[PDB]
DNA sequence: ACTACGTAGT
DNA sequence: ACTACGTAGTT
């Protein structure tokens, strides 16, 4: 469970399957968009996320990414501040890097990001959704 | 769609996940336990099976394997398994006497070698619905798997 | 647009 | 036993 850059894995590096990410230690979950662990105080923190179209994420060509939280069937219900969602929230204060893998060879490693903030939105269904603002840490190579 | 031994793939060779099997040409389906094709005459035949715990397969340490058919919600309202697709392929493979690759789950999968399908039968489970069982015997003369 | 012994953590 | 940004081959 590495935080930050993983040996041998360069920005721009591509992969065909979620499990290749698992093998390399990039992203563990087979399916879940968010991977996390415990810190040196047992609070949850985020290590990596996947944005592959599973939700309505905002992936322009900028250093900022809006990542939707997980859950809530997205019969609709409120997303919840536990697990990955929680991990991501905590990662704002912890200011730790988070690997970002983007879907498109179906996945590219996008580099490191910090979680700057989060908020709740209320969708059409009437239920709660989380949104996380991640900014790409400066100084890294660029992905075409 | 190869029948029998696949180049480079030796008995005892291990694999972490199912798509690796697909890549090597060992077992094509992403999820399904049975892989098949059509023969010179367009009848279905089986090429490989996976036994990973998805059902109640009998996997002692012998040359004989009891493999459960697919379907019927058995891995969700119970119903009769049906003699089509893989099940059918496996049935036909009894007469055709062709080898079938066997991959066993446990690095989560091992190649177990080649087997022949010797017979099949129907069982009636508690639910009251039909299930197929296939008796496969390991072809003699192959290396052995540790266990 | 389906069936399907997927698959890694609560 | 459930949760969850998973996949091939349509036989
Ligand atoms: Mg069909």
């Amino acid at each position: 469970q590495i935080i930050g850059t993983v040996p041998g894995v360069e920005v721009g590096d591509e992969f065909q399957y979620r499990m290749e990410l698992n093998l390399l230690g990039i992203h563990r979950p087979s399916q879940s968009g968010i991977d996390y662990m415990k810190d040196d105080g047992g609070e949850l923190v985020a290590t990596s996320i996947v944005s592959s179209g599973g939700y309505n994420d905002v992936l322009d060509n900028s250093d900022v990414l809006i990542y939707t939280g997980q859950g809530g069937n997205v019969p609709p219900k409120d997303q919840q501040l536990v697990t990955g969602n929680l991990a991501l929230k905590n990662s704002i204060n912890k200011k730790n890097p988070v690997r970002v893998i983007r879907g498109i060879k179906n996945y590219v490693y996008d580099g490191l990001y910090l979680v700057e903030e989060y908020w709740e939105e209320t969708g059409s269904h009437g239920k709660l959704v989380f949104k996380f603002k991640l900014r790409r840490i400066p100084g890294q190579p660029e992905l075409p």
